[PDB]
């Protein structure tokens, strides 16, 4: 999959994007890779922040669906006009597919002033597509229309320019060390997973595990931070504060690598009563602006770039599971390294999920 290695770019905190083409003749656009949503949407009008935009008038293969659409994310939102067109990924598989495309015609706090992307590729499932689950997401269209296998993987590498790889249809073994460990996708909407235990410096947070997944835990390449439910964030911060008593930092805030604690999330494994743990280092959760990149949520745990930059993450849709392995590009020192380890014995893991 050599041609797909290093096909991701971005600036820190502004997301990771891949080059795509849309229309005939092909119009090149940079498109955010977002496992936390399910719509393919591109700027279609001359917003002043945009380097370029989709011009439907130039495409002979454009088809109008004569239907509006609107997607609000955590912070921004857009509305637009649904249609279909031919799409490919220059540094992806050698194929062209007819996909649904939302042409964005109005937006608020969505495009970023100074960013180098013009659209978003929602890689999650139909259940959360707008306006409804009948709007087939891109990856579903790709798998339907080609022989591309039903999985993709992400190696997000970080550094204020960032880089990475999206391997569509497979796994590049040179991008990770050790073994992949798989956690089940609990339900196909977001990439929802179940966290069964949390350790700060190998010390259990000792919370009811249901709190870790209240109301969701998801894997989201579109989110920068590791986001934790407040009751879990509260307990997480408390322990991180204690762990790091050598120095004091102000309340609002919430290089000496060895002073900061590693954080371990234990994830439901593939077998009854079996889990595994992923562990990140301070170099993952201390990101240059350093800013502390763990935050509160009312919408559950979001394993964003802070988690994903430690690991090669395989979205094995075919088998309804997500794989984690230590990333071959992750930043580490002579002392410590990000880790994926197992098996562990964990009882009542099905009770950790919220209903
Ligand atoms: C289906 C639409 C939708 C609606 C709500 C929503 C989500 C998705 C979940 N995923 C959010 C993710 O899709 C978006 C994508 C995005 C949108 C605009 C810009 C960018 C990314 C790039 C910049 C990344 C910075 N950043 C983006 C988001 C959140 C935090 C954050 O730091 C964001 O909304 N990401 C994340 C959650 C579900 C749990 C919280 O909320």
């Amino acid at each position: 999959f050599v041609e797909m290695v290093d096909n991701l770019r971005g600036k820190s905190g502004q997301g990771y994007y891949v080059e795509m083409t849309v229309g005939s003749p092909p119009q090149t656009l940079n498109i955010l890779v977002d496992t936390g949503s399910s719509n393919f949407a591109v700027g279609a009008a001359p917003h002043p922040f945009l380097h370029r935009y989709y011009q439907r008038q130039l495409s002979s293969t454009y088809r109008d669906l004569r239907k509006g659409v609107y997607v609000p994310y955590t912070q921004g939102k857009w509305e637009g006009e649904l249609g279909t067109d031919l799409v490919s990924i220059p540094h992806g598989p050698n194929v062209t597919v007819r996909a649904n495309i939302a042409a964005i015609t109005e937006s608020d706090k969505f495009f970023i002033n100074g960013s180098n992307w013009e659209g978003i590729l929602g890689l999650a499932y139909a259940e959360i597509a707008r306006p409804d689950d009948s709007l087939e997401p891109f990856f579903d269209s790709l798998v339907k229309q080609t022989h591309v296998p039903n999985l993709f993987s992400l190696q997000l590498c970080g550094a204020a320019s960032v880089g990475g790889s999206m391997i569509i249809g497979g796994i590049d073994h040179s991008l990770y060390t050790g073994s992949l460990w798989y956690t089940p996708i609990r339900r196909e909407w977001y990439y929802e997973v179940i966290i069964v235990r949390v350790e700060i410096n190998g010390q259990d947070l000792k919370m009811d595990c249901k709190e870790y997944n209240y109301d969701k835990s998801i894997v989201d390449s579109g989110t920068t931070n590791l986001r934790l439910p407040k009751k879990v964030f509260e307990a997480a911060v408390k322990s991180i504060k204690a762990a790091s008593s050598t120095e004091k930092f102000p309340d609002g805030f919430w290089t000496p690598w060895n002073i900061f604690p590693v954080i371990s999330l234990y994830l439901m494994g593939e077998v009854t009563n079996q889990s595994f743990r992923i562990t990140i280092l301070p170099q993952q959760y201390l990101r240059p602006v350093y800013k502390f990149a763990i935050s509160q949520s009312s919408t559950g745990t979001v394993m964003g770039a802070v988690i994903m930059e430690g690991f090669y993450v395989v979205f094995d849709r075919a088998r309804k599971r997500i794989g984690f392995a230590v990333s071959a590009c992750h930043v580490h020192d002579e002392f410590r390294t990000a880790a994926v380890e197992g098996p562990f014995v964990t009882l009542d893991m099905e009770d950790c999920g919220y209903n």
